[PDB]
């Protein structure tokens, strides 16, 4: 979606910055994770949670959650259970969250700073960010497809 688009990258944006990868690799990393908006997880009254990077709560997380259905890979096994998610007030304190979570995790350590998007996803990927086997493929397609580049310069 162009609205999709047009509502993320500002934040994007501001939250690429303080990873050093180029904020169009946010917004193709949020169009994965919730189908271009399609899927984002919402409340039961269906509010958003805004949560477009599906970051599970912590252990000690304080604030907004939601329950929601989520599929996850343990070996060749597909799993599907309902966790806790974190839910926020705006796209803003989403990504500043991501940027957070990305920016301050050890295993992560070698995604900043990354400004292809095939190093980008593997180190993402290599790093844990999903269970699924080919996030890091997928995500590249997104990050270099053209749908996403046509919106952008829409944009």
């Amino acid at each position: 979606a162009q609205a999709f688009v047009d509502a993320t990258w500002p934040q994007a944006a501001k939250a690429a910055q303080s990873l050093g990868v180029p904020a169009h690799f946010l917004v193709a990393q949020a169009a994965l994770e919730t189908g271009w908006g399609k899927s984002q997880i919402r409340n039961k009254d269906g509010t958003p949670s805004y949560n477009l990077f599906n970051i599970k709560a912590g252990s000690n997380w304080t604030g907004k959650v939601v329950e929601a259905r989520t599929v996850e890979y343990e070996n060749g096994q597909r799993k599907v259970r309902v966790e806790r998610f974190r839910a926020y007030d705006s796209y803003e304190q989403a990504f500043q969250d991501y940027a957070d979570l990305v920016g301050n995790s050890p295993r992560y350590a070698k995604v900043a700073g990354k400004t292809d998007g095939h190093a980008f996803a593997r180190a993402l990927q290599e790093g844990g960010y999903a269970t699924d086997p080919s996030y890091a493929d997928k995500l590249a397609r997104v990050i270099n497809g053209n749908a996403l580049r046509q919106r952008l310069m829409h944009h």
